[PDB]
């Protein structure tokens, strides 16, 4: 919707007159740059943890850290679930930082008569109004029952499925500075119940990631006044509003538009140091989930998560449901069409400074620390010789580690049986630690022959780390053979 239309003027006495234009000129008065009265300074990232590599049971660690921005200006104010019933259109609050902390302080003066408008299909430009005499909080949400109401009695039958609006937003969690960049300041109720494990991903233990599932069923908008003064009380006095707060520091600001419905707050986590989550965690969601490829199918059955539902239900009631990540689609499923039973509750909305009708929007500035790993698995060299001769083997890697600042230190490794005479039948098995890269196999074997004393029967250089490489030569000191094959 575009806003309606103001209503009619209400009468006024010669003082009531002025006292609306010393409001208006007062108001017209404040200066202030509307860019920048509502911001979030997020946290300082001041330094950052070097590289590091540690080995942990049957595996190699490699843990990085890189310094990351999060800016970004929202338009859309959240919702704390909780005092919702705080948030309805018209209301009259101080653009400040409780605003930004989504506990915005509302003017407790007198009201004069507004418009409400709803976007809901199929209603004429004289249905989809209403026209609320004194704009209190009572008023106001009965007004907007009555909107619902008159659109379930004339166009509801017109329009069975009419999908909601989605507003989608997700984020791999890092700090909890970082999420309140994205999703506001309610972030913090929410995770309340969500509880991300900052520490565990700082350590590298495990990925999470935050979404928000919003499925809008209708909006409510308000009139933009022509004057300031206009949604004020006939007895309201500019010496008031000044007593109140409201100044150029505190600049006056109205709910313009809020949005009504359902939403899923999601806790996406699991154990994996995958750089694949994101792409698996996205194909869970979406319907997408292919389980044609195992690493996704993979992550996907060894993840976990955790919803906060809010206006899912016939009343204020909050769902929370825990579980793994192949039994979603289900809970993401309801509600994405808005119905009698379930009206939705407040869950967006958008202000308006009432000095101009400009949109007021959140400066959101954050720096946080990314926290990626890397798993590298141990493997093992078996080898077997049952070749009718004497052989000799020489079998080298590299392996790499970290100094304190993180820089890469490589140490040069050589099999102790290097160089020594084996007859068959010779059986050893070399383990190679997670860190372990560039694995050189040479093995040869004595012939006898005066022109060819030893003879090279394998010489594979630069092999990559795998669970079981099995080197195996047999055959005569004529007629050598060998075989090279993994994870048999
Ligand atoms: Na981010
Ligand atoms: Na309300
Ligand atoms: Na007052
Ligand atoms: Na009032
Ligand atoms: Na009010
Ligand atoms: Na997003
Ligand atoms: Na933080
Ligand atoms: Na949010
Ligand atoms: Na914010
Ligand atoms: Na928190
Ligand atoms: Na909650
Ligand atoms: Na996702
Ligand atoms: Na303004
Ligand atoms: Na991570
Ligand atoms: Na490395």
């Amino acid at each position: 919707m575009a806003p309606p239309a103001s209503p009619p003027a209400s009468p006024k006495t010669p003082i009531e007159k002025k006292h609306a234009d010393e409001i208006d000129k007062y108001i017209q008065g404040l200066d202030y740059n509307k860019n920048n009265v509502l911001v979030y300074h997020g946290d300082a990232v001041t330094n950052v943890p070097p590289r590091k590599g540690y080995k942990d049971g049957n595996e190699y660690i490699v843990v990085e850290k890189k310094k990351k921005s999060i800016n970004q200006n929202n338009a859309d104010i959240q919702v704390v679930n909780a005092i919702s019933s705080l948030t309805y259109p018209g209301a009259l609050v101080k653009a400040n930082s409780e605003l930004v902390e989504n506990q915005p302080d509302v003017l407790p003066v007198k009201r004069d008569s507004l418009t409400l408008s709803i976007d809901l299909p199929g209603m004429t430009n004289q249905d989809n109004k209403i026209v609320v005499k004194n704009a209190t909080k009572s008023n106001v949400n009965n007004a907007v029952n009555t909107l619902v109401e008159r659109w379930n009695e004339k166009y509801a039958q017109a329009y069975p499925n009419v999908s909601a609006k989605i507003d989608y937003d997700d984020e791999m969690a890092y700090s909890e500075s970082q999420l309140i960049a994205k999703f506001g300041t309610a972030f913090k109720a929410v995770n309340n119940s969500l509880n991300v494990n900052f520490g565990a991903i700082s350590e590298g233990k495990m990925q999470e990631e935050v979404i928000s599932f919003k499925q809008i069923y209708y909006n409510v908008n308000v009139n933009e006044p022509t004057r300031p003064s206009r949604f004020f009380g006939k007895a309201v006095t500019k010496e008031q509003l000044q007593a109140l707060g409201v100044n150029a520091e505190n600049p006056p600001a109205y709910i313009s538009s809020v949005a009504y419905g359902r939403q899923v707050y999601l806790k996406l986590s699991t154990n994996s140091h995958s750089t694949k989550v994101k792409a698996a965690f996205d194909a869970a969601v979406s319907g997408k989930s292919v389980s044609g490829d195992v690493e996704l199918t993979n992550i996907i059955k060894n993840s976990s998560f955790k919803a906060v539902i809010y206006g899912g239900s016939a009343k204020d009631e909050v769902q929370i449901i825990d579980g793994n990540l192949g039994d979603l689609r289900d809970i993401l499923k309801k509600g994405a069409t808005f119905n009698r039973e379930t009206p939705g509750v407040p869950i967006a909305y958008t202000t308006n400074f009432l000095k101009d009708n400009e949109l007021a929007v959140i400066k959101n500035n954050s720096e946080y620390i990314e926290t990626t790993s890397k798993a590298y698995t141990d493997g093992k060299i078996n080898i077997d010789h049952s070749g009718g001769y004497v052989a000799q083997f020489n079998i080298s890697w590299d392996e790499v580690n970290y100094d304190p600042e993180g820089n890469e230190i490589v140490q040069h490794k050589n099999w102790s049986e290097n160089n020594k005479s084996k007859l068959a039948h010779f059986t050893s098995s070399i383990y190679l630690p997670g860190n372990a890269r560039n694995i050189n196999v040479y093995a040869k074997e004595c012939t006898g022959l005066a022109w060819e004393w030893w003879r090279t029967v394998i010489d594979d250089r630069n092999l990559p780390l795998v669970k079981n490489r099995n080197i195996s030569i047999w055959g005569t000191t004529l007629y050598p053979k060998y075989s090279n094959k993994v994870d048999n």
